[PDB]
């Protein structure tokens, strides 16, 4: 069975007037003003308001998907003068749809790691991770790619995983023992307009 | 019966990602990738594209309600491992929601009229009309009011009808043979912020 009883509402609305949600409507409404639509449930009456004559629903406040992603409501259609139901009461949901408004955040601002000197190219150093609070199931808003801002050619980072590896042969601890790497995480798959964060990785060569 | 098989899509979208429409969903869908959502009908694949795995629908182009206000599409769902359909083909509509982006347009940029010099106050002169292409059924985007910008105190205008009538033209001791009235038409019921148009009315006096 198809699931139709839902509305989709963009988060973080900043328009001047109220944000339009959609319209409840019974195919028994002849538009003669004898029918009344009633909204109840989570947010009914303040956050979500209805035009009782037409079924039009509006949202009265800017909503944040990361705070609350879905609202469960109920719809009624009744005779205006008797209150007798014309449609059976029915549940429906208002789904808050994601925009890319959260930047990647690294689990640590400073990572500490070691790797042996004279390691072969590709030796594992450390894995960094940036989380993203946007919706991973739609679009690229939460798809993070890693890149090295500081530390090439001594090190590399896997773009999809944040795994840092050695990238230069014959690194001598006696020459330089400590390396400070900076990694960037950018969402939207690293594409134009993506939001970004950075972290610092202090790497010490061992024997 | 409740009419749930509709999505509501704001016209004139200018974002840099595809505008989200909504999601098809079958309660036979176990999120294991075995179901394939299919979109057919008016604009399917060109104006409206679907994620075959999730049922998410996007619009590929800025849409104009005044050009086309509704699209009729069909939803289908097939089982990958059997190749057989799992839902009945089902129609739904994508309804394009209005914004106030059309100003009142007068049927003529220049109207031509005459009125006898010594007519009673309130004599009919000419009716101007400014039409508004926005949605008359939502808000005041298509609610037009007329005012006189030029030609008072000689002529008045009915705010609702655009009917220009004589006012204090008989009290004009400066016997003039030519007059020019300017009417403004403003939508949003005339309230601040609405869009506006104007017209010119050339009036000649007669005996
Ligand atoms: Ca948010
Ligand atoms: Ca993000
Ligand atoms: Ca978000
Ligand atoms: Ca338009
Ligand atoms: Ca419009
Ligand atoms: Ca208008
Ligand atoms: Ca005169």
């Amino acid at each position: 069975s198809w699931m139709w009883n839902q509305f989709f509402l963009l988060e973080e609305y900043t328009g001047s007037d109220y944000q339009y949600v959609g319209k409840l409507h019974s195919d028994q409404d002849r538009g003669d003003g004898s029918l009344k639509y009633i909204l109840s449930g989570d947010g009914a009456g303040d956050l979500f308001i209805i035009n009782e004559n037409t079924g039009d629903i509006q949202a009265t406040k800017r909503l944040d998907r990361e705070e609350k992603p879905v609202y469960i409501l109920r719809a009624q259609a009744v005779n205006r003068r008797t209150g007798r139901p014309v449609e059976p009461e029915s549940e429906f949901i208002i789904k808050i749809h994601d925009i890319n408004d959260n930047e990647p955040i690294f689990t640590k601002d400073v990572y500490t790691a070691t790797v042996p000197e004279m390691a072969d190219v590709g030796t594992f150093v450390v894995q960094v991770t940036a989380t993203d609070a946007d919706d991973p199931t739609y679009g690229n808003s939460a798809k993070v790619v890693y890149s090295i801002l500081q530390g090439q050619p001594y090190f590399s980072v896997e773009s999809e995983t944040g795994i840092i590896k050695t990238a230069l042969l014959n690194m001598d601890r006696e020459n330089r023992e400590q390396y400070q790497v900076v990694i960037q995480a950018k969402d939207m798959g690293g594409q134009m307009g993506g939001l970004s964060g950075t972290t610092t990785v202090n790497i010490t060569l061992t024997d």
